[PDB]
């Protein structure tokens, strides 16, 4: 409350530690499907069923031009990559199983950095 806070926690590190995070996630060789904006011309169904797309090349520019304010804004545009997936692929293809091995390799990667 006014002139209560909590004792602060030191952020100043937290942009470059969600850029090597995010350097990890563009070089895991299971990246292919998320690296650029599905193309909305191209895939009957994306653009309606998907309200919000996201990907990390537009993570990467938010991230890059001083779009996030902080590192939960992040970690809710990296999930969101991922729940989209899900919402428009079967568990049981190459896309969906890329989908739930990024997710994993990303939310330990985060856990071990901040928590």
């Amino acid at each position: 409350s006014m002139s209560v806070k909590k004792p602060k926690r030191d952020d100043s590190k937290d942009l470059a530690l969600c850029s090597m995070i995010l350097t990890e996630m563009e070089t895991h060789e299971d990246a292919w499907p998320f690296l650029l904006p599905v193309n909305l011309k191209l895939v009957p169904g994306y653009k309606k069923v998907i309200k919000k797309p996201m990907d990390f090349s537009t993570i990467r520019e938010k991230l890059s031009s001083g779009q996030y304010p902080n590192l939960e804004t992040f970690a809710l545009d990296v999930r969101l990559v991922f729940d989209n997936c899900e919402t428009f692929n079967e568990d049981d293809s190459d896309i969906g199983r890329a989908g739930h091995n990024m997710r994993k390799y990303f939310e330990k990667k985060w856990t071990d950095t901040f928590k």
